[PDB]
């Protein structure tokens, strides 16, 4: 089926990846360089032998799209995937007042008790940068995140590029360019990061009228980051192919190190178990055609049939 | 055997890719996406197939080491692969007295008394350059090459950023490192650029004591551009293993638009007549080790027994 591919890298990372210590050492089974491609005039590739929360995927592309760099309009949309970041940095500030929660991550997955006054700052952290605009703006803003790296790269000569609304003008008038690059790295910022890119960098590629998109991802953890990841670059691709009068190709998913944490073995061979239904059909709005003024309601995926949710430990 | 992947490339864009337009006007076969691997254990991917100048690859390669961004150097070595670039700059400026040289590239490839007094412009400039020390200071410079964007990236800061020269220090204190990346895509410079990089990004990767290296090239001629890029970057592998004390492991060459330009098809054609020959080996001065300052002796390249070089029509 559509999804095939993931399933192969799962496998061959199971019965060939050697064994890899890492950054949060949680040992990791690994393989360096690999690609997938997905035929997008086939269905989203949105995994049904495992359920995957669209909704997140879909309000994290507009933020991304919108060029904001604020939890604030993610929390509106009751996504907390990038509070930790936000929270990270008021909790180690002059202004903040209240438990240590230093290393708050671990702790909460060993202490019951901590979990709960941690889950505590952040609940009200949440509300802070929800209804405080001056709180907001102060921690709220991650600052270099992919919404100001697609559309606000920083010069030497103090100005702003937005790469994708230039690089989206240049498919539109040479679509056969070899040149359509939108990059996520930049060597000044990323050694001082608290997490440098993942998604180092993304090509487009115009012919016989249909868009196609490839990624260069540097990193991934197969069992819960690459479901996601597909997703988003599938959508991206979609959105951009839309504006264009393009019709869609494929999505090649490029990787560096591709990786299983130790800790989700279990996991990734149950799915291994599920046998892939049809995929979704993705539907937008066919009378909006700005994707930066798209919103929520103008994408909507149908016949997503997936099988359970599998949980599993985030490697902290 | 060793370069087989190089051939199953050439076939395959040969009976999949469907014909693309392009920049330079002369039609390709092309496709998006492709990914190839060597085991730099089993040899030296220098294509036996056909002959292939490694000392051009070599002088180029350590031009690049060595930061350095002017041509002086590489007339020196008799190496002219950058000459144009150089040229281009002098011939279009107020000092430039002679021939309007106006798109003397064409006009060399279909006028034949042309092809001789561009041939003799070029070869007063070659000489003015590696003699006349404010010239070679003016026009012999290249500015934004590869030398500059992997060991001295310009920051918005003023300052000047080494990333080669970090990720080896970061190979060697933390081999584990998913972030070993080095980039040649700068926002701001590449839409000014008379070639932005075809080379994007290159990331290491380290395992079992073994150093492998993964490249992301957005644009590549399969014929005239990949014989000498797949060298290029399998040499590099090896010096930064020399440098780290690690063994060599793979060198996974990923790309973007990979393509035939129409008047190669015949050259190919008659390159996949032939029968790969054993692959070469490779040998690095083993008492230095600092790769910033060697030299072209410093590396020797045994047992190459290619085929004939095929002539081909640059693709103007
Ligand atoms: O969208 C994302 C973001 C991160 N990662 C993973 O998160 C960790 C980041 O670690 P590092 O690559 O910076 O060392 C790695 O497991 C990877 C993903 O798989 N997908
Ligand atoms: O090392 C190199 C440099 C360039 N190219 C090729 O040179 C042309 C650059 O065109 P463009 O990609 O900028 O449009 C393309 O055929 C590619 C290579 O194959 N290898």
């Amino acid at each position: 089926m559509l999804e095939q591919p993931y399933l192969d890298l799962a496998k061959k990372v199971l019965d060939e990846g050697h064994f890899k210590p890492d950054r949060t050492h949680t040992g990791t089974y690994s393989i360096f360089g690999h690609q997938m491609r997905f035929d997008l005039s086939k269905g989203f590739p949105l995994l049904t032998t495992k359920k995957v929360p669209f909704g997140l995927i879909k309000s994290e592309l507009l933020w991304f799209l919108h060029g904001d760099t604020n939890i604030r309009f993610l929390l509106q949309h009751r996504n907390h995937i990038w509070d930790e970041w936000a929270f990270e940095k008021w909790v180690k500030s002059d202004e903040y007042h209240g438990p240590d929660m230093t290393d708050f991550g671990h702790r909460s997955q060993k202490d019951p008790e901590f979990a709960a006054v941690y889950h505590e700052e952040m609940a009200k952290f949440d509300d802070r940068v929800l209804h405080d605009d001056a709180f907001a703006a102060k921690y709220g803003d991650l600052g270099l995140v992919y919404g100001s790296q697609w559309r606000a790269w920083h010069t030497s000569k103090g100005d702003t590029i937005d790469q994708l609304g230039d690089v989206i003008e240049q498919i539109k008038t040479h679509p056969y360019s070899r040149t359509l690059i939108v990059s996520a790295w930049n060597p000044e910022d990323v050694p001082t990061m608290a997490l440098p890119p993942c998604h180092t960098l993304y090509q487009f590629y115009v012919n016989d009228g249909k868009l196609s998109l490839q990624l260069y991802q540097r990193s991934a953890d197969i069992f819960l980051g690459v479901p996601f990841n597909i997703a988003s670059y599938a959508l991206l691709t979609h959105l951009v192919a839309h504006e264009c009068g393009l019709e869609v190709g494929e999505f090649i998913h490029t990787f560096g190190d591709a990786h299983l944490y130790v800790n989700h073995l279990d996991q990734i061979k149950e799915q291994l178990s599920r046998t892939p239904r049809p995929a979704p059909t993705l539907q937008l709005n066919p009378d909006k055609h700005d994707i930066f003024d798209f919103d929520m309601k103008d994408i909507k995926l149908l016949n997503y049939d997936p099988y359970p949710a599998i949980k599993a430990p985030v490697a902290v």
